[PDB]
DNA sequence: AAAAAAAAAAGGCGCCTATAAAAGGGGTTTCAATGTATCTATAACCAGGCATAAGTACTAAAGGGGGTGGGG
């Protein structure tokens, strides 16, 4: 009955949960989480999110 | 004392030895060199047992440099 825009993110479980942190961090990026590896994301931070996941990911002074 | 059987002995018969010289054939009996199965000393064969040399992996060591994380 009712359709909402966004962008539809599928990542693994450990992404998810990054996106997360990122999220408590910044706000207004998640909208909904939607299962165990999907989430719906401000249309507009989606490139922020995955900027931020690389450098979370690729800068982990322990790697 | 007698008849009887068993025994040793004799006499006789036959053939042997050494003598002799000289013409053709067939017999059995013993001994010659040249070979199978079995023997001998030799040479050569396997498998099994002990000692020495070569190769193994193993542990064994010490010496250092570089990068990442934590603390000041």
């Amino acid at each position: 009955a009712r359709a909402r825009k966004g962008a539809l993110v599928q990542c693994d479980p450990s992404i998810k949960a990054l996106i997360l942190q990122i999220d408590a961090k910044m706000s207004d990026i998640v909208l909904e989480e939607l299962d165990d590896t999907h989430l719906l994301v401000n249309p507009s931070k989606v490139e922020f999110v995955k900027h931020e996941l690389n450098r979370l990911l690729s800068k982990n002074i322990y790697n």
